[PDB]
């Protein structure tokens, strides 16, 4: 069973796949491309977008669809059909925000303006809604860790790059961030992975 | 279970759920609202976004996460993990494009411009990709209809209001809509459902 992950040299939307792998102890090759190799590959893929996962000469796309596939009947999945939902909902609420950023804007000031808006106007509200949804439970979904707990910590990672005082009023979020990061197989990948801004 | 789905009087985000309910033949409370009682409601919601589904007072959110949850252990789900990964991928790719529209934009002309240019440049790029992902095959994924075909006809239905000629060069994509529409339960729902623009 053969794994070639394709994406740019960034955590980005691949990091949810790379946390899963290294958690669930599975060998993959981590194929990281140059911004200038991209069009040559972009042309050949059915949907022109990455990440993508090749699974013995089979081509998968859409990080979360993939993420959801590598966790169907595993302990990062929800212990029940309802908890699979909340997981997917939690993930999509975060992707919904993360997906808002003009990541690929080449006009810098125009980009910075848009990033700053969202990080002051929309961010704290998302953090709020999250903390409350967490309330006082140990994980986001049910009684153990799930990949939604991973998406969160990953999304939170990149947001923290751009606005450090973000979780100041949410220790229960810094707690959760940190409790996800201290997991053996997670903790170790965080130590080894390439060191990219994004 | 007792299902209560809450949304506006329209299709938009809730429709994928309504289709699934009809196909699956699941009795459910289809509660629609006018703005009038919106922030009155919005308050009582973990994430203050709709559609939402109450399943015995247990509230669930994210339209796709819910639709998925509702297709779990049916055939609508895709017939194999691998397919289900594809069905998800298409649903996201579809949802990704849709979330690119300024839906609530009240400067009518900025709407028009972006809308028309999104159909101009973005939309036909996704059409060829969908067209050629579909091929001459019957359904988008697998040997049988999955909830990704449902979403295609729901999405393409709404975008066709704004650009009728949208699919005038993708015979095969109009083919897929008709195969979705002629499904008895869906065709029943179609004629039953109330008349709204979107
Ligand atoms: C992990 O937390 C998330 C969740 C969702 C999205 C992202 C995310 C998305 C995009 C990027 C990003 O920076 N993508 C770039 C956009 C610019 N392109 C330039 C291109 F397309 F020309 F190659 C490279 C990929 C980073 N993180 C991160
Ligand atoms: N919903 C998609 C978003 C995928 C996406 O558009 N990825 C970006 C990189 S972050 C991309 O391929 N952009 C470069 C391009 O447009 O070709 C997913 O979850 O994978
Ligand atoms: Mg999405």
């Amino acid at each position: 069973p053969n794994y070639k992950l394709t994406y740019f040299n960034m955590r980005g939307r691949a990091e949810i796949i790379r946390y899963i792998f290294a958690y669930l102890d599975i060998q993959y090759e981590d194929h990281r491309i140059e911004q200038a190799d991209w069009p040559e590959i972009k042309s050949t893929l059915p949907f022109g977008k990455i990440p993508i996962l090749e699974v013995d000469g089979l081509t998968l796309h859409q990080s979360l669809a993939i993420a959801r596939y590598l966790t169907e009947n595993t302990d990062l999945a929800g212990n029940t059909e309802m908890e699979q939902c909340h997981v997917d909902a939690i993930v999509d609420t975060l992707d919904d925000f993360m997906s808002c950023f003009p990541w690929a804007e080449k006009k810098q000031d125009v980009k910075e303006q848009m990033f700053n808006e969202l990080l002051t106007y929309n961010a704290p509200h998302l953090m709020q809604d999250l903390d409350t949804y967490l309330g006082g439970r140990e994980w986001l979904i049910g009684n153990s860790v799930t990949w939604a707990d991973f998406y969160w910590e990953i999304c939170s990672t990149t947001l923290l790059v751009f606005k450090p005082d973000l979780l100041d009023n949410h220790p229960r979020l810094v707690t959760l961030r940190k409790k996800v990061q201290a997991i053996p197989a997670v903790a170790n990948w965080i130590k080894r992975r390439p060191q990219t801004k994004l």
